[PDB]
């Protein structure tokens, strides 16, 4: 396989904090953990470079590995293919970091198929009040989007009690509670990433 | 039917401009737009009024226009309904007001199938890399939602081009130019919206 500490697969619904306590993790773990770099078929933008910011290819080269299985998510507009491969994120493992994977519901089933290991971990809210209240703070959705944004939010809390679907289910009540569980839950694999 | 100015359904991806157009036609013009009150069945939150904050109504009730094709939108969760009434509408139409619909795509076509006579417009980016750099600048995407963003932005442009879906297509490419175009589709009703 690839030695290294598991990914964490990181899910949940929009505003109930997991953009929080993942950048509470990071500014307390220099070093530790590591984002996948995506490929991509379009041309390079001022100041980008590869293996940086994409790992640039063409499109025979990528719809290649994409039926070969390798790309837990990809998307294409403008002729142009995007997408985020097992091998960059094992390529990030292979750095003795943890692969940080925030991704949807649809982004943990394909993971899921892979060959990846990683611990599958749910960012809740207490309730969908709490979540109503939170995403009219932002002040970032129309009444139309609000209102799907809690129902879909029902639904991933729902499937979040799936059996097996995630290893933790995380109850952002009180943000410090929140964290310390995230970072017990992934204790071990810290502590692998803090080897040489 | 009801007298009054015609609503106006707005649509298009989100982050291409259509909020800061809305803005900007609401301050320059009071008095003459209005928005449609939802309906619910959940209990009134401290401050709520009926009429102004929502029509709060029974679940039978409101199942029974739900079948009856009232509503335009309507959602679920945690036992209790929501949604807006082509009646709720022709409240604001009553009142002398341009009733604004800003809906997504769906919200278009369920509007289509009502006795509602809108005008709908269409505020698209000049580019998807336009609406990426526009997205990216707000600070509020992970990299699979601005990837997921952008495709699904593209569909939303191709569906612009369908014949007779959309009276006016607006290409905000700058917000001067767009917004004049708004005003200027709207420049008819805006005068009936004017009478007393
Ligand atoms: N721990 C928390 N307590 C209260 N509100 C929160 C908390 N975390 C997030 N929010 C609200 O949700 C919004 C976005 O949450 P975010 O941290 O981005 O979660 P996610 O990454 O799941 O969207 C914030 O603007 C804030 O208003
Ligand atoms: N006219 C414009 N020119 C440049 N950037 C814009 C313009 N309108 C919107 N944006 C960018 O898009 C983001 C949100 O756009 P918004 O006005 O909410 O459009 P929408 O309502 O379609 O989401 C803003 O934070 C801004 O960065």
């Amino acid at each position: 396989h690839m030695s290294g500490p598991r990914p964490v697969v990181l899910s949940g619904p929009s505003g109930a904090g997991k953009s929080t306590l993942l950048k509470r993790l990071l500014q307390e773990h220099s070093g530790i953990f590591g984002f996948s770099v995506s490929h991509t078929t379009r041309n390079p933008r001022p100041g980008e470079e590869n293996g940086k910011d994409y790992y640039f290819v063409t499109r025979e080269v990528m719809q290649r590995d994409i039926a070969a299985g390798d790309f837990i998510e990809h998307a294409e507009f403008s002729g142009n293919l995007y997408g985020t491969s097992k091998v960059a994120v094992q390529a990030v493992q292979a750095m003795n970091r943890i692969c940080v994977l925030d991704v949807d519901l649809q982004g943990v089933r394909n993971i899921k198929a892979t060959d990846l290991r990683p611990i599958y971990i749910s960012v809740q809210p207490p309730s969908l009040h709490v979540l109503e209240q939170r995403l009219r703070q932002r002040n970032t959705e129309t009444e139309e989007s609000l209102v799907k944004r809690l129902a879909a939010a029902q639904a991933d809390m729902e499937s979040s009690k799936e059996p097996g679907l995630f290893d933790v289910v995380i109850i952002n009540d009180s943000l410090d509670q929140a964290y310390a569980e995230l970072k017990e839950a992934l204790s071990e694999e810290i502590k692998k990433a803090q080897r040489t």
